[PDB]
């Protein structure tokens, strides 16, 4: 399922179920990304990640979701993108510079040895939500499908999540990750801002900031299990 369900199928059909119910609030701002997908591609334009990436993020469970990290948009280079924000294909190398970053910082906060590839789906599938605000790209081209409706799906994602009364950890990377904080503080959430792991910003704050054992710790207060960061 890529592109043509997402613009003629149900929630039911694309997402995990507790994800489709979740979402079903812009079921309709959905149909209509896939519909601007299927007019990017009649113009002959391209889009990454993948069709049947774009919704990656939502085919683990929302019920076991306890950390949400985010980003902006996906990867613009061409094999990069998978629909996890920040991860790539296990082939990738050299990694991009922010998923360097991220694994340095791991590396430092944990103590775990640098992880063999860039794959992040294990997170993914022990409860981080790997959320980018923008779920799509054209090549080459930063943050060129902003503003063209993504934002309204992913809002309501976080807002689903942010409205449970079970804990959760928002990992806020950067000045627009922060612009969530409103709607996670009237939940049971709590949130670990620094700047973000790119480069243009990394050395400013994101090296020092121990997110992952942080997130742990807060979980572990709110009585949730933790996340197992270990990547092999
Ligand atoms: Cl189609
Ligand atoms: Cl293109
Ligand atoms: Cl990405």
């Amino acid at each position: 399922h890529g592109m043509a369900s997402m613009t003629a199928r149900p929630l039911s059909e694309l997402v995990e179920r507790g994800w489709a119910a979740a979402l079903e609030p812009v079921a309709d701002q959905v149909a209509h990304m896939g519909q601007f997908l299927r007019a990017e591609i009649a113009a002959g334009r391209r889009y990454l990640p993948a069709g049947s990436n774009v919704l990656r993020a939502f085919t683990f469970p929302f019920d076991n979701v306890r950390v949400l990290i985010v980003g902006q948009d996906p990867y613009p280079t061409p094999g990069h993108a998978v629909g996890l924000s920040f991860s790539v294909a296990p082939d990738v190398r050299p990694w991009p510079r922010s998923l360097a970053n991220i694994f340095d910082e791991y590396t430092a906060d944990l103590g775990y040895p640098l992880p063999s590839n860039g794959d992040l789906t294990p997170w993914a599938q022990r409860g981080v939500l790997l959320l980018n605000r923008v779920l799509t790209v054209r090549p080459s081209n930063p943050a060129s499908h902003r503003g063209k409706g993504w934002e309204a799906v992913t809002e309501c994602a976080i807002r689903a999540l942010a409205a449970r009364a079970a804990p959760l950890v928002a990992i806020l990377w950067g000045r627009d990750a922060s612009t969530l904080k409103p709607m996670l503080a009237a939940g049971n959430c709590v949130a670990i801002e620094s700047p973000h792991p790119s480069p243009l910003s990394a050395s400013r704050g994101f090296f020092g900031s121990r997110p992952f054992s942080r997130a742990n710790e807060l979980l572990v207060g709110m009585g949730a299990e933790p996340i197992d960061w270990r990547l092999p």
